[PDB]
């Protein structure tokens, strides 16, 4: 029998290229997205019409709230629900916008980038370790550049360092039931959609291996790596795939 | 006219040695203060004593919320109404304990352990900056050594303190246009609970190799007190460990 | 044409097992050696039997001297004779003893083998690899327990520092000529053959995930993943491959 | 009776700065120097005028090889005649010129680079522990742009990363005798003397911090507070004093 992996924010980008690979490599997925609904159902679409019975889509809210517990029971409830078990779970959904600190509210800014990229990955993680011959892992979406920052991005920048936290907690506090938490840590990949395209040349230019960005394959090949039986004694690592951006002074 | 700093979790322990050595350095002082008013108003007191009307107390609860903001806002704007100025704010109050991955509900704990170790802290650096849009102005966050090597089952208390570093460097960063210096202080093993057995105080006392003993509060604020001095004024982003030692030391 | 393959104390231990698992994927090796022909030999016996003419011996000291320079030239020039090319460096080869601070071999050349082993050679192999020029990478063998190093082991840890310098610097430097430069680092791998069986075990426990010892296997998988297509965008990465160790608190 | 320092490159520069800095503290300074002896004789002399037999100067190559032990051994020896006791070591001397992957010999820029900004410091600690109420420490000039290093400088940067990891396991190893082994890492402070001004304007560029360098006081400070009874403890730390510089993204 197959294994089944969560992703999160799977409709797009590097999330569609992590669920992509893992249903190549044999597992189901559950598609989980927020807003990109039609993307995600021709998604699940795509994988069935290659392997039956294989994926499912799975929208909730990453923000923080009080029922945010609940949404995240809910995503590892959903796979088990579609395929009876839950190996792999990818954090991958992220808000991503400046917060400067000198009409979204603070508050809202605080629950969606804080929720998405850091408390929602704990919820997760609780909920699928306590749902729990096997191989069982975590990989969390970290940020190659997040001891090098985004210019007015503290509370994203807060998340992701949040969530170096909680891939090495995670890592030391699970290891004892034989589950596995690691990192891939993205420089430049996939570059906004709403950034101009001189500002997308000028981040492509301070990329050392080949000045320009990593495809999302790119990424979602260290995620495989990870989960993999090639990576069985690596837990609480964190891998760049970065060109060797954080390499580079200002 | 005297500096103003705002140290938050002031009225005990290593909070109240920051407000008293800010003050014997000639600081006013905002003592806040969640549950321990008895012994943030004695402390108040305590200092006015040495110098008249250079201590003012601020009760707050910053478990993240709605009304968060306003809250950090209003410490902010105390130490202003107060002093006419904020020169120093120390990011100090700590919601500690475990929340483990396998009676306070989740959300609840969440909300204390990431507002008050790094939702505060940035809530309150946007104030700090906002009311400030050869003076020294600097922000000292109080840290972990031992970020990286957690305490099990502490998972949303590390997280807090992990996305604090990176607030550390964010606000360092951001803020650097306006003169405004940010740093940490990392404790490592400090003035153990009074109530732990002195059993398990003698395991971790054991593990540090600078003493076999923990640092004082004083020997943490000392560290603040370089930080925000006229000595520390290239150093921002900058976290310096006091901590004996016990972060190079392996399991 | 296969690629070729360079491992530096190839030998024994996990360096045998990083030469043969390169083997497996379909490099060609030069399995570097010091002190140990008979067992350099030996591998290289087994693996031209699977394949003929696909594995040759070299010998070399990788102590500091005048003479290391021309050494590392050899090593990947003896690379460059076999097999026409030189795609993988990899950097194992170490030594490892302690070096007490307060009160055998003089100070000085102690510091001439842990410095050289872990750190010069590496450095000079990558100068020599650099300049003798597909997918070309280096990994060199690093230490999780870099920041958290042995009581007593200076000049040993102060090598693999050095070698994490060397690896981020390498990185950007041949970033320009495609050559990819990361790291591998274990944390307890195969024990010392000198440590008494009680203290293997002391180690042992030490490890959150199953308490025990990475096999050489386990480190070498890390190694051919980095070598491998799926990390073309990874560089100046390193690897833990730890169990957890290096999270773990004293 | 006042206490003693050894203060390695005092010369001029930096070096000077904390020779100065440790002398208005109230220590006796032992100024080494290796080339620039005209400055070194006249900072000691302003300092002697200040208050009488407080400073000596002491020449020594810092450069690796077989009789650097004996070198570093008579630095420290050189405290004790002086003055009857050594208290603070503070590692400022360091060669710092690139070393291209792809004049001197590679044998002499290994020498040179890794001995002056690591051997050498190793040497040192060792010959101020077995020489030895008190407030005993050492301060080792280290480099806040460790991990996003210039490019082709492999071999200082080798060095200056050996260093931290000396400094981390000079610091554990002496705790036990009361030594404290911390750092300060500056980023952009006197810029090399050979660079003009255009050059010098392109690195005070990079500093979010007053977009200038930091002065050689300014390092100082932070040497005195490691020194001094505020950090009585501290040990292990590395102070970054670079005004931001290195948290800045390409
Ligand atoms: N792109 C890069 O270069 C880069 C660099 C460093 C790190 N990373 C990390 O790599 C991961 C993938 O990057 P990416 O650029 O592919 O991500 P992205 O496109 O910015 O975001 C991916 C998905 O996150 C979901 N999301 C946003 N807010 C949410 C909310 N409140 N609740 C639930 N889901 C929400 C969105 O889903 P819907 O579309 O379904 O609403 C979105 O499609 C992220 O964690 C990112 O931080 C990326
Ligand atoms: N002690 C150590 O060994 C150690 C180790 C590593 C890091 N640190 C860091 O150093 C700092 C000081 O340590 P500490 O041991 O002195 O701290 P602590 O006693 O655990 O807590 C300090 C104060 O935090 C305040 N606080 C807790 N929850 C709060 C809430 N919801 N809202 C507002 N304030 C709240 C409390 O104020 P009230 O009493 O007024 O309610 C408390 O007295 C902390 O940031 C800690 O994380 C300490
Ligand atoms: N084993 C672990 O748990 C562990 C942990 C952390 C890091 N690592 C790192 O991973 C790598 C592999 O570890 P390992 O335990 O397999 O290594 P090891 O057995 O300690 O040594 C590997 C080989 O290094 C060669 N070597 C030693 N001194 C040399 C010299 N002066 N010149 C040339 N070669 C020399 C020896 O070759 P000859 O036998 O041919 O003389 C030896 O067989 C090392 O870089 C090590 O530092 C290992
Ligand atoms: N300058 C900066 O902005 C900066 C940036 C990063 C780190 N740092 C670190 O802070 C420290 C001080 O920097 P700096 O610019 O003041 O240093 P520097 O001027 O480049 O060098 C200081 C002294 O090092 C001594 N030295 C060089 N080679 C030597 C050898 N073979 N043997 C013995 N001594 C030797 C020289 O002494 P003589 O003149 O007597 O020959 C020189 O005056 C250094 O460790 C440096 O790496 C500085
Ligand atoms: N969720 C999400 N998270 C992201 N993090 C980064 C990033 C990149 C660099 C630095 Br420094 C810090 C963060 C980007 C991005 C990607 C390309 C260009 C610019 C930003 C990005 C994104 O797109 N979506
Ligand atoms: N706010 C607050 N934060 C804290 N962090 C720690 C700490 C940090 C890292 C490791 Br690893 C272990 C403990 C302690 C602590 C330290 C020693 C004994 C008991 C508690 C502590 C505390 O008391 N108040
Ligand atoms: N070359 C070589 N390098 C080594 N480094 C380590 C090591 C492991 C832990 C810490 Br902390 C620091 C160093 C070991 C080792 C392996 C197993 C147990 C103990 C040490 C080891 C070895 O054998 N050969
Ligand atoms: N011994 C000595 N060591 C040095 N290291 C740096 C330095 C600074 C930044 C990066 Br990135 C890497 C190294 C400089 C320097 C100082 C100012 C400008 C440029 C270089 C410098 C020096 O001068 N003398």
């Amino acid at each position: 029998e197959a294994p089944a992996a969560v992703v999160t924010g799977a409709a797009k980008r590097i999330g569609r290229a992590i669920a992509v690979k893992l249903h190549q490599t044999g597992y189901r997925v559950v598609i989980h997205y927020h807003n990109s609904a039609e993307a995600a159902v021709s998604l699940a679409d795509e994988l069935n019409k290659e392997r039956s019975n294989t994926a499912v889509v799975c929208q909730a809210d990453l923000t923080n709230s009080n029922v945010l517990p609940a949404s995240c029971e809910e995503i590892i409830n959903s796979c088990f629900r579609a395929f009876g078990r839950c190996d792999v779970l990818v954090n991958n959904a992220s808000a991503f916008y400046p917060t400067p600190l000198v009409g979204k509210t603070v508050e809202t800014q605080v629950a969606e980038l804080i929720g998405t990229n850091a408390i929602a990955p704990f919820l997760l993680t609780m909920s699928f370790a306590q749902r729990q011959s096997s191989n069982l892992s975590i990989v969390n979406l970290c940020d190659a550049m997040v001891d090098q920052p985004c210019m007015a991005f503290s509370l994203y920048n807060m998340g992701k360092h949040a969530l170096v936290g909680l891939t090495q907690s995670a890592a030391l506090e699970l290891a004892p039931y034989g589950i596995r938490v690691n990192g891939v840590a993205p420089g430049v990949s996939l570059l906004p959609v709403a950034m101009g395209e001189e500002e997308k040349d000028k981040w492509r230019r301070k990329v050392p291996l080949g000045r320009r960005e990593a495809s999302a394959e790119q990424i979602a090949d260290a995620v495989i790596f990870l989960v993999s039986g090639s990576a069985q004694y690596i837990t609480g690592s964190i891998i760049k795939v970065d060109g060797g951006l954080s390499l580079v002074h200002a």
